[PDB]
Protein backbone atom coordinates (compact mmCIF):
# COMPACT_ATOMS: atom_id res chain seq x y z
CA UNK A 1 0.00 0.00 0.00
CA UNK A 2 0.88 3.88 0.09
CA UNK A 3 3.41 4.84 2.12
CA UNK A 4 3.42 9.22 2.76
CA UNK A 5 5.80 10.88 4.71
CA UNK A 6 5.95 14.32 5.48
CA UNK A 7 9.21 15.58 7.48
CA UNK A 8 9.02 19.23 8.27
CA UNK A 9 10.34 20.33 11.29
CA UNK A 10 10.28 24.44 11.79
CA UNK A 11 12.76 26.34 13.93
CA UNK A 12 12.53 30.23 14.79
CA UNK A 13 14.43 29.87 17.45
CA UNK A 14 17.42 32.31 19.07
CA UNK A 15 20.54 32.44 21.21
CA UNK A 16 21.61 36.08 22.06
CA UNK A 17 24.27 37.47 24.41
CA UNK A 18 24.95 40.62 25.56
CA UNK A 19 27.96 41.30 27.49
CA UNK A 20 29.51 44.82 29.00
CA UNK A 21 33.29 43.43 28.35
CA UNK A 22 35.93 40.45 28.78
CA UNK A 23 39.24 41.45 30.26
CA UNK A 24 41.74 42.06 33.10
CA UNK A 25 42.04 38.04 32.58
CA UNK A 26 45.19 36.38 33.35
CA UNK A 27 45.93 32.56 32.70
CA UNK A 28 49.66 32.53 34.69
CA UNK A 29 49.72 28.75 35.56
CA UNK A 30 53.02 27.32 36.94
CA UNK A 31 55.66 25.08 35.22
CA UNK A 32 53.99 21.31 34.23
CA UNK A 33 55.65 18.69 34.01
CA UNK A 34 55.08 15.12 32.41
CA UNK A 35 56.97 12.42 32.00
CA UNK A 36 55.67 8.93 30.34
CA UNK A 37 57.82 5.17 30.12
CA UNK A 38 56.09 2.45 27.92
CA UNK A 39 58.41 -0.43 26.61
CA UNK A 40 56.70 -1.04 23.26
CA UNK A 41 53.14 0.77 21.79
CA UNK A 42 50.71 -1.62 19.36
CA UNK A 43 47.92 -0.14 17.93
CA UNK A 44 45.23 -2.25 15.53
CA UNK A 45 42.46 -0.76 14.71
CA UNK A 46 40.58 2.89 14.88
CA UNK A 47 42.85 3.36 17.84
CA UNK A 48 42.57 7.42 19.46
CA UNK A 49 46.04 7.59 21.26
CA UNK A 50 47.30 10.77 23.19
CA UNK A 51 50.19 10.34 25.05
CA UNK A 52 51.88 12.99 27.85
CA UNK A 53 50.23 15.86 26.23
CA UNK A 54 50.46 19.10 28.38
CA UNK A 55 47.75 22.09 27.45
CA UNK A 56 47.52 25.64 28.32
CA UNK A 57 44.36 27.28 26.40
CA UNK A 58 42.93 30.56 26.61
CA UNK A 59 39.53 30.65 25.46
CA UNK A 60 38.21 34.24 25.60
CA UNK A 61 35.24 34.31 22.74
CA UNK A 62 32.59 37.29 22.59
CA UNK A 63 29.88 35.30 21.91
CA UNK A 64 31.01 31.62 21.79
CA UNK A 65 27.41 30.70 21.65
CA UNK A 66 26.54 27.53 19.92
CA UNK A 67 23.55 25.88 18.17
CA UNK A 68 23.62 22.39 16.67
CA UNK A 69 21.16 20.67 14.43
CA UNK A 70 20.69 17.26 13.54
CA UNK A 71 17.66 15.83 11.37
CA UNK A 72 17.82 12.07 10.34
CA UNK A 73 14.95 10.25 8.08
CA UNK A 74 15.93 6.73 7.67
CA UNK A 75 13.57 4.68 5.51
CA UNK A 76 13.07 1.03 4.45
CA UNK B 1 -2.64 -0.20 4.23
CA UNK B 2 -2.16 2.73 3.73
CA UNK B 3 0.64 4.75 5.90
CA UNK B 4 0.81 8.11 6.46
CA UNK B 5 3.64 9.93 8.88
CA UNK B 6 3.54 13.93 9.30
CA UNK B 7 6.48 14.78 11.70
CA UNK B 8 5.88 18.82 12.29
CA UNK B 9 8.31 19.82 15.61
CA UNK B 10 8.18 24.03 16.12
CA UNK B 11 10.40 25.90 17.90
CA UNK B 12 9.82 29.14 18.67
CA UNK B 13 12.38 28.96 21.74
CA UNK B 14 14.79 31.64 23.12
CA UNK B 15 18.18 31.21 24.88
CA UNK B 16 19.18 34.82 26.68
CA UNK B 17 22.22 36.72 28.34
CA UNK B 18 22.80 39.64 29.75
CA UNK B 19 25.95 40.31 31.78
CA UNK B 20 27.21 43.81 33.44
CA UNK B 21 31.28 42.73 32.84
CA UNK B 22 33.46 39.36 33.13
CA UNK B 23 37.10 40.67 34.43
CA UNK B 24 39.53 40.19 36.87
CA UNK B 25 39.84 36.71 36.42
CA UNK B 26 43.23 34.42 37.63
CA UNK B 27 43.98 31.00 36.43
CA UNK B 28 47.09 30.89 38.83
CA UNK B 29 47.62 27.15 39.55
CA UNK B 30 50.81 25.84 40.93
CA UNK B 31 53.55 23.66 38.51
CA UNK B 32 51.35 19.92 38.29
CA UNK B 33 53.49 16.64 37.83
CA UNK B 34 52.11 13.38 36.35
CA UNK B 35 54.51 10.26 35.77
CA UNK B 36 53.03 7.16 33.72
CA UNK B 37 54.96 4.36 34.07
CA UNK B 38 53.38 0.97 32.05
CA UNK B 39 55.29 -2.27 30.49
CA UNK B 40 53.26 -2.47 27.08
CA UNK B 41 50.33 -0.58 25.56
CA UNK B 42 48.19 -3.37 23.13
CA UNK B 43 45.33 -1.87 21.50
CA UNK B 44 42.58 -3.48 19.21
CA UNK B 45 39.33 -1.63 18.54
CA UNK B 46 37.96 1.65 18.64
CA UNK B 47 40.54 2.41 21.47
CA UNK B 48 40.02 5.92 22.51
CA UNK B 49 43.38 6.23 25.54
CA UNK B 50 44.81 8.98 27.00
CA UNK B 51 47.78 8.71 28.91
CA UNK B 52 49.90 11.19 30.99
CA UNK B 53 47.97 14.25 29.74
CA UNK B 54 48.54 18.05 31.86
CA UNK B 55 45.26 20.15 31.07
CA UNK B 56 45.24 23.80 31.96
CA UNK B 57 42.09 25.16 30.59
CA UNK B 58 40.50 29.71 30.87
CA UNK B 59 37.74 29.38 29.70
CA UNK B 60 35.73 32.52 29.30
CA UNK B 61 32.85 33.17 26.71
CA UNK B 62 30.70 36.36 26.86
CA UNK B 63 27.78 33.52 25.83
CA UNK B 64 28.43 30.47 25.97
CA UNK B 65 25.01 29.18 25.80
CA UNK B 66 23.93 26.01 23.74
CA UNK B 67 20.93 24.60 22.31
CA UNK B 68 21.18 21.54 21.02
CA UNK B 69 18.39 19.33 18.62
CA UNK B 70 17.89 16.14 17.69
CA UNK B 71 15.47 14.82 14.94
CA UNK B 72 15.52 11.34 14.14
CA UNK B 73 12.27 9.93 12.40
CA UNK B 74 13.30 5.81 11.45
CA UNK B 75 10.52 3.79 9.11
CA UNK B 76 10.51 -0.26 8.08
CA UNK C 1 2.61 0.67 -4.00
CA UNK C 2 3.89 4.12 -4.15
CA UNK C 3 6.40 5.86 -1.88
CA UNK C 4 5.85 9.66 -1.30
CA UNK C 5 9.00 11.34 1.01
CA UNK C 6 8.49 15.45 1.81
CA UNK C 7 11.74 16.38 3.52
CA UNK C 8 11.11 20.05 4.33
CA UNK C 9 12.99 21.45 7.43
CA UNK C 10 12.41 25.19 7.64
CA UNK C 11 15.36 27.19 9.54
CA UNK C 12 14.66 31.11 10.46
CA UNK C 13 17.06 30.70 13.75
CA UNK C 14 19.26 33.51 14.76
CA UNK C 15 22.97 33.12 16.53
CA UNK C 16 23.87 36.91 18.17
CA UNK C 17 26.84 38.19 20.34
CA UNK C 18 27.86 41.63 21.42
CA UNK C 19 30.34 41.94 23.54
CA UNK C 20 31.62 45.81 24.31
CA UNK C 21 34.96 45.15 24.35
CA UNK C 22 38.23 42.25 24.08
CA UNK C 23 41.22 43.26 25.89
CA UNK C 24 44.04 43.04 28.64
CA UNK C 25 44.13 39.35 28.19
CA UNK C 26 47.79 37.43 29.46
CA UNK C 27 48.57 34.01 28.94
CA UNK C 28 51.87 33.88 30.83
CA UNK C 29 52.04 30.22 31.69
CA UNK C 30 55.13 28.82 33.09
CA UNK C 31 58.13 26.98 30.87
CA UNK C 32 56.58 23.20 30.68
CA UNK C 33 58.59 19.90 30.16
CA UNK C 34 57.65 16.92 28.57
CA UNK C 35 59.41 13.08 28.12
CA UNK C 36 58.17 10.13 26.73
CA UNK C 37 59.80 6.82 26.33
CA UNK C 38 58.86 3.94 24.12
CA UNK C 39 60.93 0.83 22.21
CA UNK C 40 59.18 0.26 19.34
CA UNK C 41 55.61 2.23 18.03
CA UNK C 42 53.85 -0.28 15.58
CA UNK C 43 50.58 1.16 14.45
CA UNK C 44 48.14 -0.43 11.79
CA UNK C 45 44.67 0.51 10.48
CA UNK C 46 43.42 3.86 10.86
CA UNK C 47 45.16 4.93 14.06
CA UNK C 48 45.34 8.62 15.12
CA UNK C 49 48.44 8.73 17.17
CA UNK C 50 50.01 12.07 19.32
CA UNK C 51 52.94 11.78 21.45
CA UNK C 52 54.28 14.52 23.40
CA UNK C 53 52.67 17.22 22.29
CA UNK C 54 53.22 20.50 24.25
CA UNK C 55 50.55 23.27 23.48
CA UNK C 56 49.93 26.67 24.55
CA UNK C 57 47.08 28.40 22.75
CA UNK C 58 45.33 31.84 23.57
CA UNK C 59 42.11 32.05 21.11
CA UNK C 60 40.03 35.37 21.56
CA UNK C 61 37.56 35.60 18.61
CA UNK C 62 35.09 38.99 18.84
CA UNK C 63 32.19 36.33 17.55
CA UNK C 64 33.33 32.91 18.39
CA UNK C 65 29.70 31.75 17.26
CA UNK C 66 28.94 27.95 16.44
CA UNK C 67 25.78 27.17 14.12
CA UNK C 68 25.93 23.61 12.72
CA UNK C 69 23.46 21.90 10.66
CA UNK C 70 23.39 18.09 9.55
CA UNK C 71 20.91 17.00 7.24
CA UNK C 72 20.28 12.81 6.05
CA UNK C 73 17.62 11.27 4.27
CA UNK C 74 18.45 7.15 3.90
CA UNK C 75 16.01 5.17 1.59
CA UNK C 76 16.31 1.30 0.54
CA UNK D 1 97.99 -20.19 74.73
CA UNK D 2 99.47 -22.96 71.92
CA UNK D 3 96.43 -24.42 69.05
CA UNK D 4 97.70 -27.59 67.75
CA UNK D 5 95.45 -29.15 64.88
CA UNK D 6 96.11 -32.57 63.25
CA UNK D 7 93.74 -33.29 60.21
CA UNK D 8 94.57 -37.00 59.04
CA UNK D 9 91.11 -38.87 57.49
CA UNK D 10 92.01 -41.53 55.80
CA UNK D 11 90.37 -43.83 52.75
CA UNK D 12 91.34 -47.31 51.18
CA UNK D 13 87.45 -47.43 50.31
CA UNK D 14 86.38 -49.21 46.83
CA UNK D 15 83.17 -48.49 44.70
CA UNK D 16 83.12 -51.34 42.60
CA UNK D 17 80.71 -52.74 39.39
CA UNK D 18 80.48 -55.51 37.25
CA UNK D 19 78.22 -56.10 34.71
CA UNK D 20 77.88 -59.22 31.96
CA UNK D 21 76.15 -56.76 29.16
CA UNK D 22 74.22 -53.57 28.99
CA UNK D 23 71.79 -53.67 25.64
CA UNK D 24 68.51 -53.90 23.51
CA UNK D 25 67.77 -50.28 25.07
CA UNK D 26 64.84 -48.50 23.38
CA UNK D 27 64.39 -44.91 24.01
CA UNK D 28 61.13 -44.23 21.93
CA UNK D 29 58.87 -41.41 23.55
CA UNK D 30 56.27 -40.13 21.19
CA UNK D 31 56.72 -36.35 19.41
CA UNK D 32 56.74 -33.68 22.99
CA UNK D 33 54.87 -30.42 22.75
CA UNK D 34 55.80 -27.04 24.93
CA UNK D 35 54.19 -23.78 25.23
CA UNK D 36 55.08 -20.75 27.15
CA UNK D 37 53.82 -17.44 27.13
CA UNK D 38 54.35 -14.59 29.38
CA UNK D 39 54.19 -10.83 29.11
CA UNK D 40 58.03 -9.77 31.02
CA UNK D 41 60.91 -11.38 31.89
CA UNK D 42 63.16 -9.00 34.47
CA UNK D 43 65.71 -10.96 36.28
CA UNK D 44 68.01 -9.52 38.79
CA UNK D 45 70.09 -10.97 41.28
CA UNK D 46 71.93 -14.36 40.63
CA UNK D 47 68.92 -16.07 38.97
CA UNK D 48 68.92 -19.05 37.37
CA UNK D 49 65.52 -19.60 35.26
CA UNK D 50 65.26 -22.47 32.55
CA UNK D 51 61.90 -21.78 30.51
CA UNK D 52 60.39 -23.90 27.57
CA UNK D 53 62.93 -26.79 27.77
CA UNK D 54 61.77 -30.35 26.07
CA UNK D 55 64.92 -33.14 27.11
CA UNK D 56 65.15 -36.40 25.53
CA UNK D 57 68.27 -38.22 27.00
CA UNK D 58 69.56 -41.66 26.93
CA UNK D 59 72.68 -42.10 29.64
CA UNK D 60 73.79 -45.59 29.34
CA UNK D 61 77.38 -45.40 31.07
CA UNK D 62 79.05 -48.63 31.85
CA UNK D 63 80.35 -47.73 35.65
CA UNK D 64 78.20 -44.31 36.72
CA UNK D 65 80.00 -45.12 40.02
CA UNK D 66 81.29 -41.13 41.30
CA UNK D 67 84.71 -39.83 42.57
CA UNK D 68 85.29 -35.90 42.99
CA UNK D 69 88.08 -34.99 45.61
CA UNK D 70 87.89 -31.12 47.33
CA UNK D 71 90.28 -30.05 50.10
CA UNK D 72 89.96 -26.66 51.39
CA UNK D 73 92.19 -24.90 54.55
CA UNK D 74 90.83 -21.27 55.56
CA UNK D 75 92.72 -19.54 58.28
CA UNK D 76 92.41 -15.72 59.96
CA UNK E 1 100.41 -18.43 71.32
CA UNK E 2 101.91 -20.59 68.54
CA UNK E 3 99.75 -22.21 66.03
CA UNK E 4 100.61 -25.18 64.34
CA UNK E 5 98.38 -26.86 61.67
CA UNK E 6 98.96 -30.51 59.87
CA UNK E 7 96.35 -31.07 57.18
CA UNK E 8 97.29 -34.47 55.89
CA UNK E 9 94.33 -36.55 54.82
CA UNK E 10 95.02 -39.56 52.34
CA UNK E 11 93.16 -41.19 50.42
CA UNK E 12 94.28 -45.09 48.63
CA UNK E 13 90.37 -45.29 47.10
CA UNK E 14 89.63 -46.85 43.77
CA UNK E 15 86.45 -46.63 41.78
CA UNK E 16 86.08 -49.58 38.85
CA UNK E 17 83.83 -50.80 36.68
CA UNK E 18 84.03 -54.10 34.17
CA UNK E 19 81.27 -54.39 31.25
CA UNK E 20 80.92 -57.48 29.10
CA UNK E 21 79.34 -54.88 26.17
CA UNK E 22 77.48 -51.46 25.74
CA UNK E 23 75.24 -52.23 22.59
CA UNK E 24 72.20 -52.46 20.68
CA UNK E 25 71.27 -48.86 21.82
CA UNK E 26 68.09 -46.72 20.27
CA UNK E 27 67.35 -43.40 21.19
CA UNK E 28 64.50 -42.92 18.62
CA UNK E 29 62.16 -40.14 20.39
CA UNK E 30 59.41 -38.64 17.86
CA UNK E 31 59.60 -35.01 17.01
CA UNK E 32 59.79 -32.50 19.99
CA UNK E 33 57.88 -29.02 19.42
CA UNK E 34 58.97 -26.06 21.55
CA UNK E 35 57.68 -22.80 21.28
CA UNK E 36 57.83 -19.17 23.77
CA UNK E 37 56.38 -16.28 23.33
CA UNK E 38 57.53 -13.15 26.12
CA UNK E 39 57.07 -9.35 25.01
CA UNK E 40 60.17 -7.75 27.09
CA UNK E 41 63.36 -9.84 27.92
CA UNK E 42 65.40 -7.28 31.11
CA UNK E 43 68.28 -9.62 32.99
CA UNK E 44 70.71 -7.72 35.16
CA UNK E 45 73.21 -9.53 37.97
CA UNK E 46 74.86 -12.58 37.20
CA UNK E 47 71.34 -14.13 35.28
CA UNK E 48 72.09 -17.44 33.48
CA UNK E 49 68.57 -17.94 31.44
CA UNK E 50 67.82 -20.66 28.81
CA UNK E 51 64.90 -20.15 26.49
CA UNK E 52 63.55 -22.97 24.97
CA UNK E 53 66.07 -25.47 24.37
CA UNK E 54 65.17 -28.49 22.46
CA UNK E 55 67.83 -31.67 23.34
CA UNK E 56 68.20 -34.93 22.43
CA UNK E 57 71.54 -36.79 23.92
CA UNK E 58 72.46 -40.39 24.10
CA UNK E 59 75.59 -40.49 26.02
CA UNK E 60 77.37 -44.87 26.56
CA UNK E 61 80.53 -44.05 28.07
CA UNK E 62 82.06 -47.59 28.56
CA UNK E 63 84.93 -45.59 30.74
CA UNK E 64 84.22 -41.63 29.85
CA UNK E 65 85.98 -41.18 33.42
CA UNK E 66 86.44 -37.83 35.33
CA UNK E 67 88.62 -37.49 38.26
CA UNK E 68 88.51 -33.73 39.19
CA UNK E 69 91.01 -32.64 42.60
CA UNK E 70 90.45 -29.20 43.88
CA UNK E 71 93.10 -27.91 46.42
CA UNK E 72 92.70 -24.05 48.58
CA UNK E 73 94.46 -22.72 51.25
CA UNK E 74 93.80 -19.03 52.20
CA UNK E 75 95.14 -17.09 54.94
CA UNK E 76 95.27 -13.43 56.33
CA UNK F 1 103.16 -15.68 67.94
CA UNK F 2 104.53 -18.38 65.11
CA UNK F 3 102.16 -19.80 62.64
CA UNK F 4 102.78 -23.38 61.19
CA UNK F 5 100.69 -24.78 58.57
CA UNK F 6 102.03 -28.03 56.75
CA UNK F 7 99.38 -29.11 53.80
CA UNK F 8 100.36 -32.45 52.63
CA UNK F 9 97.12 -34.06 51.38
CA UNK F 10 98.47 -37.85 49.52
CA UNK F 11 96.57 -39.37 46.85
CA UNK F 12 97.11 -43.16 45.36
CA UNK F 13 93.30 -43.57 44.00
CA UNK F 14 92.78 -44.79 40.55
CA UNK F 15 89.67 -44.32 38.63
CA UNK F 16 89.55 -48.00 36.08
CA UNK F 17 87.30 -48.89 33.53
CA UNK F 18 86.95 -52.25 30.94
CA UNK F 19 84.63 -52.81 28.45
CA UNK F 20 84.58 -55.63 26.17
CA UNK F 21 82.93 -53.40 23.36
CA UNK F 22 80.71 -50.34 22.15
CA UNK F 23 78.85 -50.35 19.46
CA UNK F 24 75.30 -50.60 17.56
CA UNK F 25 73.61 -47.58 18.95
CA UNK F 26 71.19 -45.21 16.96
CA UNK F 27 70.73 -41.97 17.54
CA UNK F 28 67.81 -40.80 15.37
CA UNK F 29 65.50 -38.49 16.97
CA UNK F 30 62.42 -37.34 14.88
CA UNK F 31 62.40 -33.59 13.38
CA UNK F 32 62.80 -31.29 16.27
CA UNK F 33 61.34 -27.64 15.72
CA UNK F 34 61.64 -24.39 18.49
CA UNK F 35 60.15 -20.97 18.13
CA UNK F 36 60.83 -17.97 20.35
CA UNK F 37 58.94 -14.70 20.17
CA UNK F 38 60.57 -11.37 21.87
CA UNK F 39 60.32 -8.16 21.28
CA UNK F 40 63.10 -6.50 23.16
CA UNK F 41 66.34 -8.40 25.10
CA UNK F 42 68.01 -5.92 27.52
CA UNK F 43 71.05 -7.70 29.44
CA UNK F 44 73.72 -5.91 31.50
CA UNK F 45 76.19 -7.50 34.00
CA UNK F 46 77.61 -11.44 33.98
CA UNK F 47 74.36 -12.08 31.93
CA UNK F 48 74.60 -15.87 30.05
CA UNK F 49 71.39 -16.12 28.09
CA UNK F 50 70.66 -18.86 25.29
CA UNK F 51 67.98 -18.70 23.48
CA UNK F 52 66.03 -21.19 20.89
CA UNK F 53 68.71 -23.83 20.96
CA UNK F 54 68.20 -27.40 19.21
CA UNK F 55 71.07 -29.83 20.18
CA UNK F 56 71.17 -33.86 18.86
CA UNK F 57 74.48 -34.95 20.58
CA UNK F 58 75.90 -38.56 20.22
CA UNK F 59 78.55 -39.02 22.61
CA UNK F 60 80.31 -42.80 23.01
CA UNK F 61 84.11 -42.62 24.46
CA UNK F 62 85.58 -45.67 25.57
CA UNK F 63 88.09 -43.82 27.36
CA UNK F 64 87.78 -40.61 26.69
CA UNK F 65 89.29 -40.05 30.35
CA UNK F 66 89.68 -36.58 32.16
CA UNK F 67 91.78 -35.34 35.19
CA UNK F 68 91.56 -31.95 36.48
CA UNK F 69 93.75 -30.20 38.94
CA UNK F 70 93.40 -26.63 40.42
CA UNK F 71 95.68 -25.92 43.50
CA UNK F 72 95.56 -22.35 45.26
CA UNK F 73 97.66 -20.72 48.16
CA UNK F 74 96.60 -17.46 48.63
CA UNK F 75 98.29 -15.43 51.92
CA UNK F 76 97.78 -12.08 52.81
Amino acid sequence: GSVQIVYKPVDLSKVTSKCGSLGNIHHKPGGGQVEVKSEKLDFKDRVQSKIGSLDNITHVPGGGNKKIETHKLTFR
